[PDB]
């Protein structure tokens, strides 16, 4: 009996934002004029901002191997 | 009995923001004029900001190997 | 009995922000003018800021190996 | 008999280039007032800028001369 | 039978380049007043800037002369 | 049988470059007043700047002369 299995395998996760090119992003002119505004509840505002947001809860790897 | 299994394998996680290019990001002009505004609850404001935000709760690797 | 299993394997996590290029980020002009604003609750404000934020709760590695 | 060869080519030629601004008269040229007011500008790439009232500009990459002579006598 | 060869080419020629600004007259040239007012400008890449009232500029990459003569007598 | 060869090429030719600003007259040239007012400027890359009232500029990378003669008498 000769027992010589060879494992050359790859398990790979590539998750999120990878290898992207963002070349000169952004608008020319943004102008906001506000007078006499009432807000009774929460305000979230973005004006001329650039946001790159990456969430990766995933991309996990599990490998199980058994030899008997 | 000859017992010589070979493991040359790879487990890899690449999770989040990897190898990206951000070349000259940002807007030209951003202008905000505010007069007589009332906010009764929480305010989150971004004006002309650049945000790169990466969250990685994931990308974990588990390897189990047993020989018997 | 000859018992000579070979392990040359790799377990790797690359988690968060890796190998990115950020070349000349930022807007041209940002201007904010505020008069008679009332805030009754918490204010978070970003004006012309650059933020790189990386959180990595993940990216852990577990390797279990048994020989019997 | 006998052989006589007389080779007396004469070159009196002119090759001339007159290139650019030559022999002009500019009598009391007046550039007006120049005002450049700039506010709130963004430039992402290379800028070349020239501001002025009166400009005389002469560029001459040309006007090159090439003369080739060959003289061959074989007997 | 004798042989006589007389090889007397004569070159009196001219090769001339006159390139750029030559023999011009500028009589009381006047550049006007120049005002450049700049506020709140952003430049991400190279800036080349030239400001002035009166400019005389001459650039001559050209006007090169090449003369080749070959003379060959073979008997 | 006699052979006579007389090899007397004559070169009196001229090769001439006159390149740039030559023989011009500038009579009372006046550069006007120059004002450059700058505030709140940002530059991320190389800046080349020139400011002045009156400029006379001559650049001559050209006007080179190359003369080749070859003479061969083979009997």
């Amino acid at each position: 009996i000769v027992y010589k299995p060879v494992d050359l395998s790859k398990v790979t996760s590539k998750c999120g934002s990878l290898g992207n090119i963002h070349h000169k992003p952004g608008g020319g002119q943004v102008e906001v004029k506000s007078e006499k505004l009432d807000f009774k509840d929460r305000v979230q505002s973005k004006i001329g901002s650039l946001d790159n947001i990456t969430h990766v809860p995933g991309g996990g790897n599990k490998k199980i191997e058994t030899h008997k």
